[PDB]
Formats: structure tokens, sequence, C-alpha cells
């Protein structure tokens, strides 16, 4: 759910 980081 939090782009370039993961979910």
């Amino acid at each position: 759910q939090d782009p370039x980081k993961x979910x």
C-alpha cells in the first residue's frame, strides 16, 4: 500500500 516500499 505504499509505492516503491511495499504494501
